[PDB]
């Protein structure tokens, strides 16, 4: 029997659209950092899991661990990170994900024109958006406690769409899906994968999984 989605396309804000198309549309050093900021909002996502056991024990009582897993996809041309974190509500998408504003941003702007490095991005509040260096659609799947899935997605272009997601359940935490551009496939190899998170991503308190296609 068909299933029917509701679809809800949004703005981006002003200033975030504007920062997107900077990021899409010049060239930077660096861009392997995208995958730094990915895992450290996995990362946070995993911490708010641990203390949300405080704010009610009822959440002791699940059995998965907290963990992130990395896993390319060759014939698919496609790099998804997963989390068993707190996952975001259909309004923390719309809210965390492109529709609210960051103070830095515009400062940010700035310190790139003045050719400051493109890693600086966490510091600005605006960390999520160097998924853009290395991919051209990026969806987020994503599941919370208090409410159903959804699925995120944007191509950039000044907006960004959310909708139920009635496929593959994937239970608590969030799934953020890299279509990667023709030229950055380098970061589907095994080899370069490790090699940046040696770098990069050393101190993050749980257990990272990297799987390779045999
Ligand atoms: N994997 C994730 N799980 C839960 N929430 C996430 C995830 N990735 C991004 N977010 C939400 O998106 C927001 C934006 O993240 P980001 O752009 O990196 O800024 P910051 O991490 O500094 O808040 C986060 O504050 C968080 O609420
Ligand atoms: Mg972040």
């Amino acid at each position: 029997p068909m299933e029917e989605e509701e679809v809800e396309t949004f703005a981006f804000q002003a200033e975030i659209a504007q920062l997107m198309s900077l990021i899409i549309n010049t060239f930077y050093s660096n861009k392997e950092i995208f995958l730094r900021e990915l895992i450290s909002n996995s990362s946070d996502a995993l911490d708010k899991i641990r203390y949300e056991s405080l704010t009610d024990p009822s959440k002791l009582d699940s059995g998965k661990e907290l963990h992130i897993n990395l896993i390319p996809n060759k014939q698919d041309r496609t790099l998804t990170i997963v989390d068993t974190g707190i996952g975001m509500t259909k309004a923390d998408l719309i809210n965390n994900l492109g529709t609210i504003a960051k103070s830095g941003t515009k400062a940010f702007m700035e310190a790139l024109q003045a050719g400051a490095d493109i890693s600086m991005i966490g510091q600005f509040g605006v960390g999520f958006y160097s998924a853009y260096l290395v991919a051209e659609k990026v969806t987020v799947i994503t599941k919370h406690n208090d409410d159903e899935q959804y699925a995120w997605e944007s191509s950039a272009g000044g907006s960004f769409t959310v909708r139920t997601d009635t496929g593959e359940p994937m239970g608590r935490g969030t799934k953020v899906i890299l279509h990667l551009k023709e030229d950055q496939t380098e970061y589907l190899e095994e080899r370069r994968i490790k090699e940046i998170v040696k770098k990069h991503s050393q101190f993050i308190g749980y257990p990272i999984t990297l799987f390779v296609e045999k």
